[PDB]
């Protein structure tokens, strides 16, 4: 009861080219993302931004983990060391390095991503699943 020490609040694809917002509110119903997708134009640059709050005490070794699937088949895994954080009023933001969306006809289509935010105590701060659809155009 009932403000947890760590609350993962959002995922955003930061993409200058995109004509609309690309945000998941992670304080919401996580199951809903499975039938939703972010659309990205092929080859566009973007970062993933994870927003999270620390409310009471230091947390060490925060880590963001992504696994990428295509048609239910695992194709990639990436781990990002986020670091050690103490409490503060404002949400922290972790940004992945710039990446490009896949490009070329064979690579277009939908991909699913399983995301986890954890720490060196292996706490399941949040796990969620979301989809990315790569298209010729926005």
């Amino acid at each position: 009861a009932m403000v947890p020490n760590v609350v993962v609040t959002g995922l955003t694809l930061v993409c200058s080219s995109a004509p609309g917002p690309l945000e998941l509110d992670l304080t919401g119903d996580l199951e809903s993302f499975k039938k939703q997708s972010f659309v990205l134009k092929e080859g566009v640059e973007y970062r993933i931004k994870i927003s999270f709050r620390v409310n009471r005490e230091i947390v060490s070794g925060m880590k963001y983990i992504q696994h990428t699937y295509r048609k239910g088949v695992k194709i990639d895994k990436t781990d990002y060391m986020v670091g050690s954080y103490g409490p503060r009023a404002a949400a922290y933001e972790f940004l992945t390095p710039v990446e490009e969306a896949p490009k070329g006809m064979l690579a277009r289509g939908s991909y699913s991503i399983k995301s986890r935010f954890t720490d060196d105590d292996k706490t399941d701060h949040l796990s969620w699943e979301w989809n990315l659809t790569i298209k010729k155009d926005w």
